[PDB]
């Protein structure tokens, strides 16, 4: 499936997701993709500070879900 | 399908797309024609800034639709 992740920017950037996947994972896709660290990405959906260890299909992301990515250091 | 892209200059430019292209595909196309960085340019239909990963169906552009096209730096 397809999600859209929005930086604070505007920007907006697309993944191909599994269900399964977990935050973890779509940090490292977005490393890959735009070469942040995962350590300088915060996560959030639908007002949720996404966890590490948990999936996407936990936090109800489902298809064209937009989530919001916030950088930190 | 046609589209039409209109400058605030009023020049329009006529480009060939299908429903399923995205917003990144018309600005690569805008590219190609006019020679503009995706990054200098915005896109508008029916009062919308047009988002990168969504494509021309999900904003019910259609044959011959006008969409808006402002330049930035």
């Amino acid at each position: 499936m397809q999600i859209f992740v929005k930086t604070l920017t505007g920007k907006t950037i697309t993944l191909e997701v599994e269900p399964s996947d977990t935050i973890e994972n779509v940090k490292a896709k977005i490393q890959d993709k735009e070469g942040i660290p995962p350590d300088q990405q915060r996560l959030i959906f639908a007002g949720k500070q996404l966890e590490d260890g948990r999936t996407l299909s936990d936090y109800n992301i489902q298809k064209e879900s937009t989530l919001h990515l916030v950088l930190r250091l």
